[PDB]
């Protein structure tokens, strides 16, 4: 029964062609949904009660579009998101962090506009986790956004939106200084021929996967759902193919901001992503990611590849990792393990930000501390196991890979352990 | 000899990559497609696309197969649509650069436990009006195909039957259906209501992979450019869907309401043409050819053996085209199954085979009407030169190019066994 | 180039020109061959063990000391000739030569003692002489038995029974010497600790032109099973009388290593020849060159893909450790082991990194020479009061001994493999450590 | 049949990995194909008798090597006359006649910087006596090859030059030497004294790989069966060395003292024949063909394009042979470079090309003696039928087998461009 679920017959195929031939509509997904969903907040999704339903449906990141609305409007949206998120904090083993992303208006006909400087300042003051920087054309655009976030915004992730020909041509220099990329297909599809957008999307996703940096696929993914309860056949295909291309996140704009079916749009992205993730051909994908990732003397990078290899060897249900900044979880995510990466962190901000990395399930640790550091580490690992059991990730008898470090503080991950559950 | 400009076009840097990941990283929006569009476009005929003048614009935009949906309209209505298609096609017979065969496909209303009375009468109408293809609705098992085949009667055994897979039973009994069908249509409209909407992409990818393995045509259909029924430009999901159907391995892509009743039928055809050309250049032939070659069983059939040798030879020299002589279309279909980057120019005397080979990706039919030469070797040579001169006129070939030529040792269908490498003079 | 660019800047271009590293990075086996370079010097310690047969040319304590220094890892006693008194003196001389270097782990080299049986002769199974010789082996504490003419699983069960209850720890290496042994190979390997491709008799029992097929098949099956395989007989035959071997002999030794053999053997070359020390030096020199020429990129990929999925934590830790070692060009993998099993499971994946096995068992330290790339370190200190401290002291012993022996250098990365509780069978941890 | 798929290591040939290929090698799986690696036997006192030479030809000797380091010109002229008398004794049966090449192995430069005066005189002797090949000793750079070529004069332009790599400089300047040579000999005797003995296998494997990549012949030489100079059976290391030279990719294997002065010259040839046949069946063509195909550059030469198409077609149908017509041997060499499992039966009128193609693995030369037919197409057909009749008599072909036939569009060398699938009747 185990080997018939989650497209395991197609996963064992010797060629990609045989993998396609073995895909089965009756093979049900079992793993938790790994591709994060970004939902744009607006009149259709601003109330606390509506936001609670969207969190339950699968929303991981709330996007505030600063192209419309005042600072007062966006501050109320942030407060409503936080109220809805914290309404579930009474159950620590199931609490779900939700990131807040600020999407800038952009340069317009101008570099960094004066409105963007004020909006970025607002973001820092209101503790946003991510900035989706509009119309990034070159590396100096990213440096200007970073400078506008100031010394208090050093921890905010900058995701550069590629929306025109120049952004595509200068992609390598932009990715080098960014935390990740958004394929902003709306403007991209008007700036370059509509029939070329898929090439730019596939190239940018491939380059981000090679770099181990998050990539978001955005705009018109389920467009018809703004007025209709069900999407078109092209829309379900688009969502599935963004996941199969290698996207870390998928996005909803008008579908959740102003449409008549915001919750249904989130549920539809969740359902498609789960099916597409099981259809990933890990045999070739892992081989290529492993071969392309450079040789390294960084112990976190070395431990990450060893842990992913070990997880595939035993069909591990999960890789439990302790992380302060999210970096150790990101380095595991870059190899696309089938095993869920359960990231245990004390940082509320890192827990929200790791939603950018595919297959990372953040757990915010709020249990009393242990006096002995080794005992405190063991307790965080047991918290990951107990949360994993409650959420359906783990069962007694499963094998898990545990990734920890030799001393406190970020940057010292160097240990991988094979553990039997219960 | 070819130059650096040649190797920068048609995604050739991405084509030379050693891994699929590197192939993706090298895809370039500035690398322009050069090859002719190989994925055929099926356009549904209706009130928005029935007039002779509108049909001429659709042929110019790229329509290769006209679909008649027998779920609506009388036999008189469909006979007039067929006459209008044939009038529009024959309006280009005065210019060799523009004349192109256009197949006519009859899409049945559907079943009841099996073949409906209306389907028996509509299939009889198809035979009487000389249709090339039947898109059989709601095929659930091999006996449904046998019933359609029997209803094609004494005169219509040459009509191609493309089984439409529209429900759970059709997907589960796919192998037995494909075995007795000429090809398959992934009918996503009904499929997306019969099975969970989020599972349709798995059924599509599986069926395309199995048809590619079998070397039989597969059509991706329904809602590909849906928003274009009322809007002049499609959504980002719609352009993605068309490109991904080609990258999945679909031989044909289809338009339904977009061309039958929408406000932009010509624009919808132009959009599918533009996307298909871009997606075809982005195909990773290095792995695709290797896998098709490895999965295809060993064969003692000379047509199959010649086809793989010809496709291998075409890749070795970057051949502009593979010219093949065919009476039934079978030799061109066996070349198409290996997905060569070279265009397969199929020279035939059969007007029906010329229309039907549009079902096979990368096959460009040329109908030959010269009277037969008394010396057979001279008649073969005249036909090969006809393919070369047509290829020069259409832009496929230039003097100095290499072409692969596929023929047989004696007249009649079934004897293909020769591959030659010719330098264009 | 992008996959090695940062490490090339850090470690230098000289590092990446040695040990056939350009050929190791090739994308195809054809390109791997085209990049093999006679000027690319080997750097790693020799991983394929050398078995030397003891006889009149190599029996004296002084001669045995030179053979240990030259690279002999296993001493073979051929019970087809000589009395029990003769073999007991050979054993005593080997032990005296081995213990002359016991003042420090920098100089100590464990040497295994293997008893090669006379065989069944014209009989259907275990001969009476073999029963007596096997009892002699147990009484004299031999580490390994090379069982002659093994034809079926019941032959190995008879050898095991003849070793008695006190010889349960002795490794049985079945010698495949005839057509029946080749045809029943799978059942024989299943119950044996390893195999010897005994080419002398095999080349007379089957057509001489087919021996290479049997050798390559048996080595491949043993590599797939993760069990030791020995290539034996006439490897450097002309060196019995000449100081230099023929071109076919050097090729044979190199190709046995490239085929996947864990051990290579010398018979008359060391037992009766005029150049026993030179024969050992020649096998050492060829094996180091051939080990560097192994195409790890495809070998590791195929071993990984062919090995079934495993829920054994030692097996899971071993593949993770070998993957980590390849990622950082680790100098060594240090493993704690009681029986040698955790080191054997690392060895089956053929890491380029040396597997430094720290053990308290003198017998396991001798026996692990059967597994390619395992370097035994015998730990003699009594156990610390706190088990975690005792584990740490053993890992540090491996590091210090490794640095002092040139295996490790300051700045190197080492992979350390340990377990969660005392006793054999609980290996489950892999750590990445920087050498300071 | 199942019996067919159990022979010639076909279970090991179908394996998905090289490790599984090794695990499936079977000592009971008998070789069926003709032995493809040529045997070079050195002529000397043990092999000079015309009657002894007839036995060596029957045992499998393809090339007779004359070592000019020993003996006078009078001695070598008698060796040549004896070889030719033995070879021509079988000319009365044209369907079974085996061509045998004559190779002149030079003394070398000695302490000099380049071509010695003795080598100039010996090379002149070679041209005057019509030798087919020169094995040039101690080649250290491209200018050494040019000097050998100049010494052969205008009448020796057709003689093949095989450069012997015997020292560190020859290995380091290998690429420039191979570029101007027809092929290479790994001269392990001197190489094993010039560089450390433990490094010779690296030089051998590298040079074989580079020659295979270039599509040029490579010979493995010296001490392969050394103990057979005095003993009737070789050592285990010697049989392993011969098998591994074939598995490495050597086109030819050589015997020196084993045939020139030993007591078992015929048995040494029989032993190399037996080992080579076993090793050729153990070749993992699945990976080898894929790598040779991928590494070989794109080409616009029709002979090169036809060759890869023909080898691909042969693998598709398990062809028993590829029959090729050749004037210079070049069309057969281009098929050989892809290492088909199918025997390459090369039909030629050139007695010299028939002898020289023994340098290329898997090429079986047939000397056609009939004068040209008036109709060129009939002359081509008669030569293909001669290949089939010889193949049937020798055991290469049987009725029902498929063969690939490679020919050209006009008479004269350089115009090969046709591949044809033929059933043996
Ligand atoms: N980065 C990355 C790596 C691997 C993949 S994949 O899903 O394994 N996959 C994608 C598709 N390609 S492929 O070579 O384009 C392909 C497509 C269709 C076929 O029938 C076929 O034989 C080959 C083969 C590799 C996807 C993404
Ligand atoms: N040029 C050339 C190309 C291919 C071959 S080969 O025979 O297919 N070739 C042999 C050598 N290997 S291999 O990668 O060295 C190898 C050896 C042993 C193993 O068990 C294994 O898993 C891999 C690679 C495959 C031989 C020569
Ligand atoms: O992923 P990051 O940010 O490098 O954090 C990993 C760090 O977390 C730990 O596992 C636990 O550290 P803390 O006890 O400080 O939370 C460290 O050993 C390791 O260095
Ligand atoms: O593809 P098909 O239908 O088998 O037709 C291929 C046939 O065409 C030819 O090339 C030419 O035949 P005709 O002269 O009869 O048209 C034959 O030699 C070959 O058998
Ligand atoms: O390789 P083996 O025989 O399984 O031994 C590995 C064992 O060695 C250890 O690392 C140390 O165990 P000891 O303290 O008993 O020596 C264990 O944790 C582990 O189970
Ligand atoms: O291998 P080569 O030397 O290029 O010879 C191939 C030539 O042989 C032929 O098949 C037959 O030519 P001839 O009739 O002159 O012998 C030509 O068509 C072709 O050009
Ligand atoms: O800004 C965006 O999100 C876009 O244009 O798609
Ligand atoms: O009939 C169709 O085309 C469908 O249902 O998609
Ligand atoms: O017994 C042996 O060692 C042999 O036969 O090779
Ligand atoms: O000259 C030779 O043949 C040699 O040195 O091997
Ligand atoms: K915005
Ligand atoms: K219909
Ligand atoms: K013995
Ligand atoms: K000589
Ligand atoms: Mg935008
Ligand atoms: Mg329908
Ligand atoms: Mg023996
Ligand atoms: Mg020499």
């Amino acid at each position: 029964a185990f080997f018939q679920q989650q497209q395991l017959p197609a996963a064992m195929a010797d060629t990609f062609l045989e993998h396609l031939c073995l895909l089965d509509i009756d093979s049900e997904p079992v793993a938790a949904r790994s591709t994060s969903i970004i939902a744009t907040i607006g009149p259709a999704s601003r109330s606390v009660e509506r936001l609670k339903e969207m969190i339950k449906a699968g929303m991981n990141i709330a996007r505030l579009n600063f192209s419309h609305g005042s600072h007062e409007y966006h501050a109320e949206s942030i407060a409503n998101v936080r109220e809805a998120v914290e309404s579930f904090a009474g159950s620590p083993l199931s609490y779900r962090p939700v990131a807040i992303a600020l999407d800038t208006k952009g340069p317009g006909s101008g570099g960094l506009s004066e409105q963007d400087v004020r909006d970025l300042r607002f973001g820092v003051e209101h503790g946003v986790d991510i900035v989706f920087a509009s119309f990034v054309r070159k590396a100096s655009d990213v440096a200007a956004v970073r400078a506008a976030l100031g010394p208090e915004g050093h921890g905010i992730k900058i995701i550069s939106k590629i929306e025109n020909h120049e952004g595509v041509k200068r992609f390598d220099e932009i990715l080098e200084v960014s935390d990740g990329i958004m394929v902003a297909r709306g403007d991209l599809g008007i700036e370059i021929p509509a029939e070329k957008v898929f090439l730019a999307q596939k190239m940018m996703i491939g380059r981000c996967n090679l770099a181990g940096k998050p990539v978001v696929c955005a705009t018109q993914m389920l467009e018809s759902m703004i007025t209709k309860p069900r999407p078109t056949r092209a829309e379900t295909s688009d969502v599935a193919n963004a996941v199969l291309d290698g996207a870390d996140c998928i996005m909803l704009s008008g579908e959740t901001a102003k449409g008549n079916f915001p919750v249904e749009a989130v549920k539809m992205q969740h359902a498609i992503a789960r099916e597409a993730e099981a259809a990933v051909y890990h045999r070739q994908l892992f081989e290529e990611l492993r071969r392309a990732a450079p040789l390294s003397r960084d112990p976190t990078e070395v431990t990450a590849i060893g842990a992913v290899e070990a997880a595939f060897k035993c069909c591990a249900a999960a890789i439990i990792v302790l992380t302060t900044t999210g970096r150790s979880a990101q380095l595991l995510s870059r190899y696309r393990p089938r095993a869920a990466v359960i990231a245990v962190t004390r940082s509320a901000q890192a827990a929200r930000q790791v939603h950018l990395c595919r297959g990372v399930f953040p757990l915010l640790y709020r249990e009393p501390p242990e006096a002995i550091w080794a005992d405190d580490v063991d307790r965080r690992v047991q918290f990951g196991i107990e949360s994993g059991k409650l959420r359906g990730f783990l069962r007694v008898g499963d094998l898990v890979i545990v990734v920890t470090g030799w001393r406190p503080g970020s940057g010292y991950t160097n240990i991988m352990r094979v553990l039997s559950i219960s």
